[PDB]
């Protein structure tokens, strides 16, 4: 006579899925075998002034039931102004902040802030490395990205990326070309500390929206420097180890660096119609750079495949498109090639902008996100990785952000967001046959979101190897 | 072959659920038709420095899909220090806000602190007037309730309470009996404004816990004028209109008042063993007294069956039982007679403590929560409400709170809210045979839900005849 | 053969005198013309539960006697407590008020209170801008000053200065040195107000009492953050536009501020021995520094001759004297350089306090009080502003405060008083020969007293310029 | 002189070493000017103490051999409903009740609030203050509630405390006094432990408010509120005979004084105010507590009520329905009931209620008096000069808005008295020489005053103080 809701949480297993919530100042744990939230922990508690918890990933724990850790970042300054909320906190905290949560089973606890910690403070992706025994953060504010060690939560080594415009003109600064710097960052206080926490280093007011490479050419980024922005993304994992790839979105590059050895290797060119790589030049042992002779688009999401054969970047607005570079050579990314490129008419317009994505665990498929600003419906693609075509897109609702799946391969767990002011929920869809199975509710802006990840091979697709 | 939450949601009707978020900081709107939250709004993003989103209540909208207004309150001080969170903020807010906030069928917009329009900040239960012109706030720091007018948000009447204790020892202050004063309260401020925003006012530094009548007998509970405390809990609706009654935890009593003529006419005695009613007496225009000559036990829930006809307070402290009073004379409250107490051997003393109730639109039944401290499994009682007995004890899960029921009266709608840092969801119990149907994510600490009404008569099963 | 009182007035010509009278209550108007109190109000008939009613200042009117607006602001919390008058109030009002008054040509009319309107409560020096289109207040409790516009009573700007003591002990704090921030102040409300009304902000429980540095460094002064004053004590301007200099006790100087551009431009530095000023550094677009070796001595008293020529600023505890500036380069006051002392024999460490003074119209003379503890006679001296000279001291009575003069230049007008508990007086000094005229009664404790101006011309000797 | 300047210093000099002493009403204060200087000697602020309505209201000083020194003095207050009735737009909806009667003295330095003698005694009253001819004790009485009562100065208890009732012939407001009914005098006692009564702030009142100026006709169409207003008498004051023996309490609406022996504690006499009546009504004793007097028809209410210095005249003011002074031969101290109406003031100037003729002070040798002539704004209020041998009007003179008490330097040169702006507007003390009545001019006084005094320094001295007259 009734329905029961445990029979739809029943097929899904014991799986643990946990968001921040952006301007919901909140972070919380789900359990998709019951529906219940586990724990949530709300920021301001800790009398953080501007909580827009951001990112985040989960390190692997054999029983997240009984125990996990995770890292989520901030924002703070003029990103509480970008969104449609009529905020009237004319001056809040500086964010950056890089907490070190633990759930332990029955609560969460807040461990300690990383960027206090390391002196280092970025406010864009969060990743784990695949030994799970570290983490990376990058920031397209400050244009640095960093490793830090798990135990310590010191800086491994960090980079900054600065632009030198052929055209000193905003409007022309990124299209006409330029050079990109890459330096190593090195720590100025004691005890091997950073002084980059809060706004320090900053050379934007925020992190750029997406078609944001179009308000900074006119003149509508406020900062201190945005004709030497770069917009770094992300700092993602080479799944088989050695490698680490940090996404440019104005310059429409990624950058391979050498974990171990600390310098660049190689710099992959997003746009279709260029080359694999550019030409990475070393200038001295902490300085190298790279001549982009035109910025055909800008681009960003970067990730690899969960084998590690393949290597993604999203050229997105200008082209709308996925590059897929062959990287099944580990001994050296200056050979990775492109192979193809992901096209369709899913994306004549500007938008949809695809600015996340998740594989299948067996690299066969790919789940990405559809963004739209309102009121279009904002959804999900399904990539057939074979033959790099578009399978199916399915329309949801508003303001499309991120996915995971269940590392049995069996659901998709995504998060849409309401642009911060309307409809929110958790979606989940079922892989098998590609369908909608429905909407969760989740009063929260999440930015993030991943399933608490059980071994080391799960990290393959969890928030490590893609955002 | 896969199951669709869209078919549990399905049976549940078009209603829109709403409820705060306690330390999330957050409110939020979720369609029971479709999973999605609608609209969240978070507090510290208006410049709330202790966002404790306390109470709430809604008005009737024809439809509630396009728009509809509701009022949610907050609590401050040392409020923030009572949970199971480590908080680490200096110098919080003083809370007692009222906010007016409006769905207006795409997001929620803060019209305005009603708090500082009235001059008057309360904390504790908000209900809407049975014609859904107003709504009345009371407040168990201060011992001060009123009744606002919806469209100035303009103070109608309030009444201050006062304790006189018999024995002048926190020990025996209520057990030995005492003098409760009853007294209008009068602006002082140009436009007719109150001087009793945030913490003016405050006779104890945070509002009582549960069996916490024990802890200010105890001497552990700070605050300028403890001696002096009644503890105020709500204001609640005769739903046949002219009455209004005010719950007194501390003395345990009830004072109904006359809404039109502004005078309280009659005392309900709470505990067995005590007569129907204590004798009001006037001392002036302005202040009543009533004697009382021991307290055998502390109250707490209060409200109206949906006809009027009877009336309840629960006695939660040295007594644990519902006490039932013959209403069915609207003209006149100082008949109203006790009828029946509800008792079960499983209740005793503080635990279960049964502070909400929904009753069904019929009367036949009452749902209420039974709320124990950790660990103890908290859950739900149905209630017999034509021969006074329990008919079945649901166990659910931690830190069961507020209740609420489908307009149909076919599905009762409840929040667990983890003590504020452990295990949290939203509760589905069908009311044909009393079983649970599952639980949806809430990452947040309700003290708090409604289902949006929309008519007049949804109001007598809503937030405004109970709490 | 009498004589009648209006021979005296007859002289005096067509002024009204406005003062407010502190721990009386009351603001009160007089006609120098015919002897009559023109108007009074007192501020307990308007929910006022803590009048201390403080500074004032007037806008010009080209009619007094057909009417005038003003600004008083009030008092609060432990100010109460402070002075000779044995209080009984046990739950004072927290003050800051910043009442709009208009006297009609029949009474007074409280307009409203600006600091409910802005969200900013500020309790010392109140002065009008030059143009007359907005208000100043500063406070040493909060260590904020900011600018008001007179229309619509919302903030222009508002500053914040905070104190890093080198030493972290109250005894040495200042003696030895620190580093002060100068920080712009933003709203956190709907509808761009501040948070701050009543105590909210306040670091130290009372304004400092003249000497009262030696109290705060001997840990007699309760309060939050008592190493972290700076007691700020005036916004006051210069009379030819574009700056406005606040005054900081504790650490012994004045900064300059670009009211238009809202930027901090210069430091003065208060005692004899230190340079004309120390290095102002910028720390990012909201926050400045300003790095102070030793605090030689406090300051107090400061502002402008009429014709802006001149700045001044008295040092008050360690020395005493008055310190002159050449502020003749209006474009830029980093080049204000020190250019005379005013020194005396008879003047030496924390008393004769000149904590107040008023400049002849064509700047060749300023009186300047001479205050003193109980029971030493207090009066005012004449300075020689051509050479920078003490020309003449009168003894008067006890509890000399402000000083307003005619604005034709003939005749000064003081309050004297009575440390709140004895005598008091309006004394009438003529400027020609430096005689007192006399005493009229005034049953008041003002500390603070103005002749409404006609014209903007005679603002620059009203508070305005000084204080 | 030695310079072109007038200084202050000589208007000062001429008026000798004399102490005014004013309440502020509305203000919530209280102060002591030194008329010698000019200065404000000192001032007390009721709030400052947690009054949460200082209406400051009546006051009267004790003799000292040196004000300068040390003084004595007695003020009380009002609150409830008082606080609406003037032009202010109070918002204190629910104030304190006021009645309060203070105890300060000035030591030569500052006010001392002493205590409130309302709380000590517990007797509340909110009317006209007075000291007593031997100055070892004071009188209050109260409208609201009428009361009056003496008191102790050692003890602050009361020696005697009547109440007055109103049995109107007809229960109707608008004909209740003007057909007459009769008044009851009762002995009021201690009911609490300790000789005290429990008649503090609202406790007793009948009434809302003290009415105001012609405020009879308020009373009478049902616009004062209260709980009995048809039992009102509305009491103002207890005067004090300077010979000793006799105190005499004014009832504005039935327009009677009773006569009071101090000593022996009963009435012995009832005066009838208004012209055309009997000297005096007949006061009937129904037992040992209880008196009462029968009262025809009320021809006019009457207010001001005191007798000359020498205690030879007595007088009372006829105040609504008629206006004029009605003067009694109090020459037989021996026997009241022989008091016998000798003169009546009268003025064609003077029509129905106003001006309002509330305050009075006469000179030393009992020659003149100077009498308040009152007006509700905009009519400029002032002085009357009264020939009190031939009893004929002498000088009228204008001064200014709300013209509230006079008092009299104690060698009888200055006339010095109060304005008050109605509580909102213009304020001022006045000084008036009395050889040629020329007004000297106005010292400011922001305060609302309805009543002052010069500190007086002998025994001799009240009989021209707030103890023979208000
Ligand atoms: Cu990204
Ligand atoms: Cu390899
Ligand atoms: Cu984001
Ligand atoms: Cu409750
Ligand atoms: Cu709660
Ligand atoms: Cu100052
Ligand atoms: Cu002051
Ligand atoms: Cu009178
Ligand atoms: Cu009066």
């Amino acid at each position: 006579k009734y329905v029961k809701v445990q029979d739809f949480y029943d097929q899904l297993g014991k799986y643990v899925l946990v968001a921040p919530g952006k301007f919901s100042g909140t972070v919380a744990a789900t359990d998709l075998s019951t529906g219940w939230t586990m724990a949530w922990l709300a920021a301001w508690n800790y009398g953080d002034t501007c909580p827009i918890m951001h990112h985040m990933a989960a390190f692997p724990s054999p029983d997240p039931y009984k125990e996990f850790e995770f890292v989520v970042n901030t924002q703070g300054g003029k990103n509480l102004f970008i969104y449609g909320v009529p905020v009237t906190v004319e001056d809040p905290g500086e964010g950056m902040k890089i907490y070190r949560i633990k759930y332990d089973g029955t609560r969460m606890n807040l461990q300690r802030d990383a960027a206090e910690v390391s002196g280092l403070g970025l406010g864009v992706h969060v990743t784990i490395t695949p030994e799970a025994d570290g983490y990376a953060v990058g920031d397209g504010q400050k244009d640095i990205c960093a490793e830090f060690d798990r135990e310590t939560d010191m800086v491994r080594y960090a980079w900054a990326f600065d632009w030198d415009p052929n055209v000193k003109d905003l409007k022309r600064a990124w299209l006409d070309g330029g050079t990109m710097t890459i330096k190593r960052l090195k720590p100025t206080l004691p005890g091997g500390r950073y002084d980059l926490q809060g706004s320090k280093g900053n050379k934007i007011d925020w992190e750029l929206v997406p078609g944001g490479e179009l308000a900074i050419e006119d003149g509508k980024v406020s900062g201190d420097r945005p004709l030497h922005s770069v917009a770094n993304d992300a700092l993602v994992f080479d799944p088989r180890g050695k490698w680490a790839v940090a996404s440019m979105r104005l310059p429409g590059v990624c950058v391979v660096f050498d974990r171990e050895n600390q310098v660049p290797v190689a710099v992959l060119a997003g746009p279709k119609g260029t080359p694999s790589q550019f030409q990475l030049v070393k200038v001295d042992d902490d300085t190298w750079t790279v001549d982009i002779p035109e910025v055909i688009s800008a681009g960003h999401q970067a990730g690899f495949s969960p084998d590690g054969q393949s290597f993604l970047f999203m050229n997105s607005l200008r082209q709308n498109n996925i590059m897929v570079w062959d990287s099944s050579n580990h001994d050296d990314p200056t050979t990775w090639e492109k192979k193809a490129v992901v096209e369709s008419p899913d994306w004549r317009g500007a938008y949809p902008n695809t600015f996340h994505m998740v594989f299948t665990p067996d690299a066969k498929k790919i789940y990405v996100t559809m963004w739209w600003p309102s009121p279009t419906p904002n959804g999900i693609a399904v990539i057939d990785a074979v033959n790099w075509e578009v399978l199916k897109e399915v329309d949801l609702g508003p303001d499309m952000q991120t996915l995971a799946i269940t590392y049995d391969g069996k659901f998709v767990v995504g998060t849409l967001s309401g642009y911060q002011n309307t409809a929110s929920a958790i979606v989940v869809m079922e892989t098998e046959t590609d369908e909608v199975l429905g909407f969760l509710p989740s009063p929260m802006g999440h930015h993030d979101n991943v399933i608490v990840p059980r071994t080391l091979e799960d990290l393959r697709i969890s928030r490590s190897t893609t955002t």
